[PDB]
């Protein structure tokens, strides 16, 4: 009886995983925090040659990187103590000791940083036409919804699957909406600043649009198969994998870009050029 | 036999704790001292753009944060040492050897972060009426008292329900002389300085009026409905840690933002807070 | 229970057992401890820039004290919680023999080194008139290390040697008095030539070095005090450990923020601190 | 046991046993390797106040690397120490199931992270002349990604099957020599148009470069490289882990130092260096 | 059958360590990892008062005291982690679970710092007539091989005194190579800077010369008294209490008296006064 438990630890409990199943989930875990602090540094050390007013976009980028490695950490220790190693059939099977595996680390983590990531855009670029207060609103009110949803779904992702889709489609009912104010920033933001400054704004919709679907790709990664291929160790790792790609690309490159574009509209732009 | 402990241990030793119950309470508060630390670096890295005459309300923040961060993450720690999977049932359930779960750690850190809450906003707004040095006083009196009543009521919330409700209440004598003197402070804050100013500091109240009250909420969380329902349960745990931490974050670091804000802008270097 | 030249903490964990309360207080404020060491550091670092250059190895010294006190007290907590278990059936926390048998000693030794520091760093915000800077120094260390070192050794016996305890603490006792004369006789050659703003704070610093100087032998006797009496118990530990608690955030957080405050006035910078 | 797809450290834990010499002496050549990396990130951030603003990236990307490589080898070091237990029976460390099996997987990971930035980061200090930007970067990115990925899987396999070990393994090798050529290409651009001072620099680098990028495939085929010889023992293991330390040490501090020597020398500030 | 391991665990082994053995150890050596990262904050917080010439000595320093805290850290954890309490005779006693001790976490942390710490003051004198390329060199290969033959050596302090005894001399070979070199380096340096600048480096000499001898006294520790009074408990307390002494001396000392150097040689000599 394992209960409104995530599916990793079904497989644990069952198929067990392989060594290299364990330990590139292990691996990648890891790599995902560490990505974290690593580019809180970045943020840290660039501020100097952002200008004032574009300032807090790497002061709160700085402040999700902080958050990120502590509950992304916390996450990787999840995997790592949940599953101990079987010396007679060699594989990694759940250890109810070291408690349930949970993704909730990281959804916690979303509710802390969506906001932000959304919020911060705003401090880089202008608005035309729309209320930066209600641009805001929006996606702080969405954000939270989204994540809130989402975080109540994955709980039954395995105990029950229709609580798992109904609020998996209500989480992306308030996903898709972010999605249309975000394009709407972007050209919003677009007027009135260089074509250098134009170009940045492109690769970060692009960015913020394929990373940010990769999260319901991962959502439903035990299924998009139907007891399929992808339900098993090769499931858990190519959700954890997608997980870590995303919130690499949805935090810190994210981050990176928009610090870019400050940096450049600060004419401060040999810092960013090679 | 557990004898003067905290509810949750009760709950745990009996009901235990459903997956959701339980991985929710170690997700909320870790995310709480997660915040903490986040917000040391909003503090840190904002100081630079107030005047030096502010800046010590800057600095209490970021102090708040380091010690917040250290304490809820002990307070983190002791939920899930506490409390461990029992593979046949599929529930959490209390494990001695883990340690009794305390919400003391909490405590103990408000003891500490009370005074400079109160006393940081004296550093930004200015008094009419009043002396800097008596309501600085008063606040650190009656901050100290409130949590250590508080603090000992809180062991009792099982064993004892009355030392638990009159030390609450001895507490609460403490905690609306607070109200009162910050709302004295708050007016006459607002005496002298811009409307947008002025609008900040009204924020704050609000802030500071709901946030603090959620405190006595969730001290009393397993009894708001007495002796039965969802409240004396796994449901009622949840809820305490979700308001503290909710509480703890409003109360520190948002708080803490808005009167970053209100110096930065006192600084006429409003760019960087507002774009 | 052989448990030899242990502090009582552990005789009273190994016979008694610690109620609830007790155990979780104790552990509660150790923590609370190390938590304002690392809190009080950020002060030191974030208000350097406001002290003037002659007088900023004050500040620098604190921080310094701060740090070490940090991992000592954090140290001292865990050693603490390490040392005691609940007991299942009885619901009192006991001696747990594996976790190591708790004792003062992280705490002495965090004295040892941060003892000459404060002492010290006075004398770089005040000037001496009669007094020579080499004597007063010399004479805080040697009585300091002394001091600590003979307390360091007495605590061992505390319950294994009655005689020794209070042989090696009187000794101690010596070298305490010796430091508090030293020091007495510069925040008077201090007050000598200061603003009366800085004379006041001077005077402040004293009332607080006295108070919470004799804080410590309090702790050292706690068990003692009411001779198998009252303070011979579980209270008797929480008392010493609020006490330790008490005294070494007086003694080196407060003392630094007050020596801090005398600077940054002496410097012209008082804006800042009011 | 039954290993599986698991590194060769395991089955001779698992079998032989480490000696005392050898095991003390793998944990603390790993302890040594995260040691210097947290220690380097200093170096960085405290020089580069004294680099000019268009070369500031490279110090930036350095410290970000030496963050990553802390938390991953602190993780690799943590993974040894764990995996293999002292036997009181016979005095030799033998495989530990619960503390997880060993690999190498967290420090190729970081690799993952860090290769990209260690080829890029040489682009912001010297300038090509006729080779383009873009080209030489996607080049470094994709053949640096796809070289510890090929890697990264043949190494699960350096016991279980010695043919995949090899294929992946001469894979990888190919898109190694292709960084290789790429490097040469830009040391040697790169040295037209500085001082000789700076020339001088960037021949170390590059013999650096060459060097201590050799070991990497060295340490891969340690156990091997004795054919069950030599190397197929303890001696293969502290073997592997000496020159894969020495390698991440040199391959990142040294050559992140030396960069950075560079370019503060380009910045006029060379006195800080001598 | 505890093999080529430190003497540490033969007394923990056998003898016990008594509960003011153990706790001393433990304390010492974890006040031995505070002190490095509290240094830290001493040259982080100092560095803007010395000039861009000299300012790679503060750098030097710091990045010792972060891989020195990191590695100190380590050992006082394998102490305490090494020998368990033993209820019944009140005695701590070695426990195979939490590994055998052994002081290498130490003797890799020189590897890394005497590099350092021999290199960072030829950033705060000048040389006269030696080469700083040569005295450099010197300083790295002969510290290298210090340090290597002594941690070999230590593996054998029980299991085989002659090849602790012949690695242990070797070491001694570079390690007065290394005391001449600096001499003459302390002198040169002397050449040229003020009679202020003049008597910190004659302190530097002093310090640099107690504390390094130290460590070959603690080296050899259990046997200063030949089954005598050092094989015990007591030696073990006295090999890592000297350890930490002159670890902390060697480093932190050290670094302080150079980094006044370096401020006094600049205008503001006022911040060490
Ligand atoms: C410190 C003050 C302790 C007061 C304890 C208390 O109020 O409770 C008494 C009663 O015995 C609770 O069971
Ligand atoms: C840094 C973290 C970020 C940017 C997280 C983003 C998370 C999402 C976009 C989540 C989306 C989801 C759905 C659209 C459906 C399934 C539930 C969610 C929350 C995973
Ligand atoms: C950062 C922590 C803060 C601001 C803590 C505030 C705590 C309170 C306002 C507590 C109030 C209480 C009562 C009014 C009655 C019950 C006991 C307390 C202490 C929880
Ligand atoms: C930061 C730590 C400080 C300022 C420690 C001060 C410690 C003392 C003044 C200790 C005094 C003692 C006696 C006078 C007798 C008993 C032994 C001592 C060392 C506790
Ligand atoms: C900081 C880490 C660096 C610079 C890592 C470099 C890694 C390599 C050059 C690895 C090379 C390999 C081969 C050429 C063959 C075997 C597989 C690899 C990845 C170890
Ligand atoms: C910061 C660490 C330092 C300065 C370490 C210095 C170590 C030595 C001078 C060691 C000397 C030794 C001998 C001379 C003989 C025995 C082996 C050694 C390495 C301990
Ligand atoms: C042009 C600016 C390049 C700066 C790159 C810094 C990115 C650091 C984040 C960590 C890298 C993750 C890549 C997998
Ligand atoms: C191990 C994680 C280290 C991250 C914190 C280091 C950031 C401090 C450096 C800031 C210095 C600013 C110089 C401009
Ligand atoms: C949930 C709250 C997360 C912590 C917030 C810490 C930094 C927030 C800064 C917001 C900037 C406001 C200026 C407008
Ligand atoms: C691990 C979290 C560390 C956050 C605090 C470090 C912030 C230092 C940056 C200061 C630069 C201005
Ligand atoms: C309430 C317990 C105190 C511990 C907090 C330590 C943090 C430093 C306090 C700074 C106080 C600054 C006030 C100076 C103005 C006079
Ligand atoms: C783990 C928590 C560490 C926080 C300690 C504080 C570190 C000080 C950095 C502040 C830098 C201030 C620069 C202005
Ligand atoms: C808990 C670890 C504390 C170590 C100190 C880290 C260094 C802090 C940097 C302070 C910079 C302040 C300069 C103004
Ligand atoms: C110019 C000299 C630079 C000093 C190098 C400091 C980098 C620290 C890394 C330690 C390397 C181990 C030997
Ligand atoms: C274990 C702690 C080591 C991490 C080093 C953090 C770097 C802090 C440097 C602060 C720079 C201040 C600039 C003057
Ligand atoms: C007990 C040793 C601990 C070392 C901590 C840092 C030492 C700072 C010393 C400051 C004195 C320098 C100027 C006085 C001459
Ligand atoms: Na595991
Ligand atoms: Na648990
Ligand atoms: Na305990
Ligand atoms: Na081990
Ligand atoms: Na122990």
């Amino acid at each position: 009886e394992l209960g409104n438990a995530n599916f990793e630890n079904f497989i644990g409990a069952t198929e067990g995983f392989s060594e290299i199943a364990y330990q590139f989930t292990s691996h990648i875990l890891t790599l995902g925090y560490a990505v974290m602090l690593a580019g809180l540094l970045y943020f840290i050390l660039t501020i100097k040659n952002v200008d004032k007013k574009f300032q807090m976009s790497n002061i709160l980028s700085a402040v999700v990187m902080v958050s990120a490695f502590l509950l992304l950490y916390a996450q990787a220790q999840n995997w790592t103590s949940s599953f101990t190693f079987n010396e007679e059939v060699g594989r990694y099977f759940l250890d109810p000791s070291g408690d349930l595996f949970n993704n909730g680390y990281r959804y916690l983590n979303w509710l802390i940083d969506v906001p932000m990531l959304l919020f911060q855009i705003l401090f880089v670029v202008s608005l035309t036409t729309s209320k930066f207060s209600s641009v805001r609103n929006q996606f702080w009110f969405s954000g939270a919804m989204m994540i809130i949803t989402g975080y109540i779904g994955q709980f039954y992702e395995v105990s029950n699957l229709t609580a798992f889709l109904v609020w998996g489609a209500i989480s992306s009912a308030f996903f898709f909406h972010i999605l249309w104010v975000m394009k709407k920033v972007i050209n919003e933001g677009k007027e009135g600043i260089s074509p250098a400054g134009q170009k940045i704004l492109s690769n970060i919709w692009i960015l913020f649009l394929i990373s940010w679907t990769l999260y319901p790709g991962a959502y439903l990664m035990p299924y998009l198969t139907g007891d399929g291929f992808l339900y098993s160790e090769d499931g858990v790792m190519a959700r954890q994998l997608v997980y870590t790609i995303a919130d690499v690309s949805s935090k810190v490159i994210y981050g990176v870009l928009l610090g870019n574009l400050a940096i450049t509209l600060s004419k401060n732009k040999e810092l960013v050029e090679a």
